[PDB]
């Protein structure tokens, strides 16, 4: 949950930077899929680690 949300910020904050003209649509494209990516990662290396750590 809270990985998740902090990634729906970053989107927020992503989606700004397209609106401020610092991104164009593909850089903006790439970021988000870039952060779903690492957002994957990050839920995947938690599960793990929630395994070893709690229930092994």
């Amino acid at each position: 949950q809270r990985y998740l949300e902090e990634a729906d910020r970053k989107l927020r904050q992503i989606e700004q930077a397209y609106e401020m003209g610092f991104l164009t649509d593909r850089e903006r494209y790439d970021q988000v899929i870039q952060l779903w990516t690492e957002t994957t990662e990050k839920v995947t290396q938690a599960v793990f680690k929630n395994f070893e750590e709690n229930y092994p």
